[PDB]
């Protein structure tokens, strides 16, 4: 009998035997010895062959492949059972992690892990809030600009506190940036409308959108409804515009300069005494010259037909603010141009669009 | 030829012969004797193994293993034979589960179940009348903000009362929260329309959604159409606006302030005397405070156009009010504030929507 170079250890172990073929990451470099029951998990005896002992390092982590797989997708139709005893009485597969061994490796031994996934879940530990987990799902992927972040471990249902506590984790790499005070998350769905499609990758992999920010770090966060996909406007002066109503916006709705986008809607409060919707927005660093402590802001909201008496000519176009709706600049007119708005700036919506505005030209350089 | 440890009994036996492997869940730990029908139902005798004939207690469960594992992901097709010395072999698996053996597995003998899920399926039990059984089905779920509560077992077609008696099960440990007085279940949907989809994963795995409630043991419910989703508004202030005809408004539609959603609308009844729609709202525990004793509510269901004499501008919006008409809250001026709205608390809809409303600025403190 072979000597168990490493002993592994799992409830329920993943369709293991005793031969099952033990191979780094695509590579037979040993055998399964033994299965046997201690209290209420198993004991999985390894033996790696002697001239490979040295892939098997202290962070080291094990998870379970099962048999031959039939994978078709864009790659074409990929078949795995490369060694017959993988296609035979099951596989176990192990790797060398960065950043495992932190606080689920030491004192008894390693884990066999029933999936691949599982295994690559190491890093810091965020909990993430929620009020339906219905778009959640275990795995599922933490992405920030469209690259993995981490992922989701747990689906706790909390019924005193009637919410769904999903554990995280934050590979190690990023959990200093994220999980500081201000980060959002919310779960991507696909958006499948008369006016056009986006997220269809979502349809078949859905995954949780971050928005990172500055503060103390957190480790608990709430999930969100909406959250600004993409970081163009992440640095960049933030203001908060006021109105008596906030009806048509929402979150990432575009901030119009003259008819093209120049920040969005990030936050729609209700401020302190509720009498007032702060709509926080971000202009975008390369158009923050033109918010002058003077401009006044006006609701692009959808259509605003004419009306004349003798005469009235109709305007439609066919703006995204119908479906998004937007908030619209302007600076009025001055030599003595007013200075650049701070960080702390508090407009008012004027729900009257100034009209005339189109022949104000403004000079607002750089 | 062994001794039969545990006699079994099954219908449309599932693919499992002499020489099956008993694996304790996911370990060998016996195999079966024969398989012979008596009358109707074929018996299935097992031999465990002398030192794991403790594993097999009373709360304990069998069921049929076997067949691929397909897996629709976003990295394809994805189909999976995890076993092959046990799936050309078949495998019957077992485990001891906290709440099993109620009213079933004594008397005569245990069930071999054709699939792990139906095995788990134990708890209280609970009979959903429904109307139309087309979107029930025999094992679909039972979810709570997304995990699963509980699922159907049976779909009867009572033709005295023309309805459907389908009884369901909650496990053992969410039988007491639910199988109240105010529970109400209802099948989730797929809802693709041109004003967008939502619930796609309801394609291929409907489910039904529940809604908590404070009452008396139940055990006896009615399916609905439609249900709250997310416990969001749950906890918190639960009024009733009476309106002369419900129309645009129904479960779900948002209760907006300022154009924020704050609440939803959670029931249409028609009260005693049947000449007042009663609008069941919930305002959420965070705008709570909000809803004071003199608060006004009008129905801000789908557009109304201005219409002017020397100048008048039309609006439009882009409100989902016209998908999901909304009602919308007010506050009129006062320094001696009314006092915050009780429970049982009956508003009526002033239709007129008040028009000097968005000049009002009532100070609400939290």
């Amino acid at each position: 009998l072979p000597t168990t170079t490493v002993s592994l250890s799992a409830e329920t172990l993943p369709d293991v035997q005793a031969g099952s073929v033990v191979l780094y990451r695509k590579f037979e470099v040993g055998e399964v010895i033994t299965v046997r029951p201690r209290a209420n998990a198993f004991d999985i005896d390894l033996h790696i062959k002697p001239e490979y002992r040295n892939l098997l390092t202290s962070n080291s982590v094990f998870w379970a492949e099962g048999g031959a797989k039939v994978q078709l997708n864009g790659s074409g139709l990929t078949v795995q059972a490369s060694p017959l005893s993988r296609a035979l009485k099951g596989a176990i597969s192990f790797d060398n992690l960065s950043g495992a061994s932190a606080s689920q490796r030491k004192g008894d031994k390693r884990i066999l892990y029933a999936s691949e996934t599982a295994a690559r879940a190491v890093g810091g530990q965020i909990t993430l809030h929620a009020f339906d987990a219905g778009k959640l799902a275990v795995g599922m992927p933490i992405r920030y600009l469209g690259i993995d972040i981490g992922q989701i471990q747990t689906l706790d249902l909390i019924t005193a506190r009637n919410e769904v506590q999903a554990k995280a984790v934050l590979y190690p790499e990023y959990v200093q940036t994220f999980a500081r005070g201000g980060t959002r998350f919310s779960v991507v769905t696909p958006q499948i409308s008369a006016a056009g499609v986006e997220h269809l990758d979502t349809i078949l992999q859905p995954y949780i959108n971050v928005e990172p920010g500055r503060g103390n770090p957190r480790r608990d966060f709430e999930l969100q409804e909406a959250t600004i996909t993409d970081s163009r406007y992440l640095d960049g002066l933030s203001i908060i515009v006021e109105a008596p109503e906030a009806g048509s916006l929402g979150i990432g709705t575009p901030v119009l300069f003259r008819g093209l986008e120049v920040g969005t809607v990030t936050g729609m409060t209700l401020g302190t005494l509720s009498d007032r919707v702060m709509i926080a927005m971000r202009i975008s660093k390369r158009y923050q010259h033109l918010v002058r402590n003077n401009s006044v802001f006006w609701l692009a909201s959808g259509y605003s037909l004419d009306f004349g008496l003798t005469g009235g000519v109709v305007k439609t176009g066919t703006f995204n603010q119908f479906i998004r709706g937007g908030i619209a600049f302007a600076t009025p007119p001055g030599t003595p141009l007013a200075p650049k708005a701070q960080e702390g700036k508090h407009f008012l919506l004027q729900e009257s669009e100034p009209k005339e505005w189109r022949e104000w030209g403004t000079a607002l350089p750089k």
